[PDB]
């Protein structure tokens, strides 16, 4: 019988990934993991490990889609991956699942060494699970495996356990600081369910990670309300609905970021809000380091209510009480949009994310993309613009579209009490 009915009339897996997984990467994913496609975050982590050997901190709310990020890379290159974890029963479960998928894998510890260690040294295992206690006393073994086989990655699960400041400190994690000393060229993928910026900083310091890629996925973010609205042809007409008059000035409900495509538009929008004596500042790459760091400082100190910025603004901010994100103009693509709205309401309190768009917007202009001479990049950019256009045009649940694109199916299936309600999105309200 038919297992799915996903195909739609007038629509034509790899599309929204840059660069695209190659044919053998997809064959490997189907053969060894029983999946047809990578989710964007899975590909971000996997590609960063394989092609850049880049350290990662991957915050993942649950195990749903998590294991692929550290299991896939060593399976594809046919070398070895190390998984460091204190979760013995889960490690045993994953080892058995790997064996049943015809991936040679084992649990290495003192009591298991007689059975598996010689075979690990001879490169017979793709994936080896070890405790931090065992790992701490065997840096010499890891150096031998790096020399004779090549370690694709070291995964550190429950990575928050390295922080004295967290709620689950393990003495056993302290010595994992030595991994980067012993193995400076082996990328570490640190995994945790804690989205705390403070704990992330502790993990990066304690594991000596170098410019790590930070991702945060597996969350349904029920406190983010999503709306797409047409521009009215006037900045003040467009932004007046967001404003409240108090004393002899206008303000937003709370701390607000307005993302504009152009530097010109950030100055144009700032100018209009300044006329209302609204507490705000501009942020783009055309400003100096001094001015940019001051805008950041004043926003964190709540000395400005609103930052009117290009998408240069965001990565540096850990601010938990962003009440409103406005995309003033169509966003660059759904990837950029997801990164930008993800910064809203990190305190878990009610926030709103509005796109104000026109069919005329620069990020919907095909002319700029047709000028791209590289065929693969041109077609990718056109596919991303089309996907962004489809989101803006949709009458379907905005949350369902974003979760379907970016998250494991479980985030939709585990999402209870927001989708279809008045607080979900404009399309669920109406
Ligand atoms: O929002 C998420 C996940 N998420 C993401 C982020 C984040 O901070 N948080 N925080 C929480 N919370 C989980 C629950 O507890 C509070 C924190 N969840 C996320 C960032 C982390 C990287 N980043 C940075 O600037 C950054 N930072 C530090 C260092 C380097 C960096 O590059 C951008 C924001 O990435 C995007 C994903 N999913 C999500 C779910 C539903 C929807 C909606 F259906 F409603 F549309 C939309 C989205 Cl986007
Ligand atoms: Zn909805």
């Amino acid at each position: 019988e038919d297992d799915e009915n996903e195909a739609n009339e007038g629509e034509e897996d790899k599309d929204f990934l840059w660069p695209a997984p190659n044919e053998e990467q997809v064959t490997c994913l189907k053969m060894y993991f029983g999946h047809s496609s990578f989710k964007p975050v899975q590909w971000k982590v996997i590609h960063s490990v394989l092609e850049e050997r880049r350290d990662n901190v991957a915050v993942m709310a649950t195990g749903y889609g998590k294991s692929l990020c550290f299991q896939y890379p060593p399976v594809y290159v046919g070398k070895i991956g190390l998984v460091i974890s204190p979760l013995i029963s889960l490690m045993e479960d994953q080892v058995l699942q790997l064996k049943m998928s015809n991936i040679p894998a084992c649990f290495l510890g003192s009591a298991q060494s007689e059975n598996v260690l010689t075979d690990i040294k001879l490169g017979k295992y793709r994936i080896v699970y070890v405790t931090p206690e065992y790992c701490s006393g065997n840096m010499g073994l890891l150096q031998q495996l790096e020399a004779d086989i090549g370690i694709t990655l070291i995964a550190v699960d429950e990575a928050h356990c390295i922080s004295e400041w967290g709620h689950d400190f393990r003495d056993s994690f302290r010595k994992l600081g030595s991994l980067k000393t012993a193995l400076p060229m082996v990328p570490i993928v640190a995994l945790t369910a804690t989205a705390s910026s403070s704990i992330r900083e502790d993990i990066v310091r304690c594991l000596n990670l170098r410019n790590p890629q930070i991702t945060c996925t597996g969350f349904d973010r029920p406190n983010l309300y999503l709306e797409v609205r047409r521009k009215t042809g006037n900045i003040l007409q467009d932004l007046q609905p967001f404003l409240v008059k108090t004393s002899s000035h206008w303000e937003f409900e709370g701390p607000t970021i307005i993302y504009c495509p152009s530097r010109k538009m950030t100055q144009q929008v700032t100018g209009e809000l300044r006329k209302l004596n609204l507490s705000c500042g501009t942020y783009h790459a055309g400003m100096s380091f001094s001015t940019r760091k001051d805008i950041h400082h004043r926003f964190v100190r709540d000395e400005i209510q609103c930052v009117i910025a290009t998408i240069a603004f965001g990565m540096g901010i850990n601010k938990a009480d962003i009440r409103q994100v406005i995309h003033y103009g169509a966003p660059k693509d759904m990837e950029s949009y997801y990164q930008e709205i993800g910064r809203a309401g990190r305190d878990g309190l009610q926030s709103s994310c509005h796109v104000l768009w026109a069919p005329a917007d620069i990020n919907l202009n095909r002319h700029l993309l047709t000028e791209i001479r590289n065929e693969k990049f041109r077609l990718y950019k056109l596919k991303m613009m089309a996907k962004m256009e489809k989101y803006l045009h949709s009458s379907r649940c905005r949350r369902q579209i974003i979760l379907s694109h970016f998250e494991d199916k479980q985030v939709q299936k585990a999402s209870l009490g927001i989708m279809g309600t008045e607080k979900c999105c404009d399309n669920c309200r109406s």
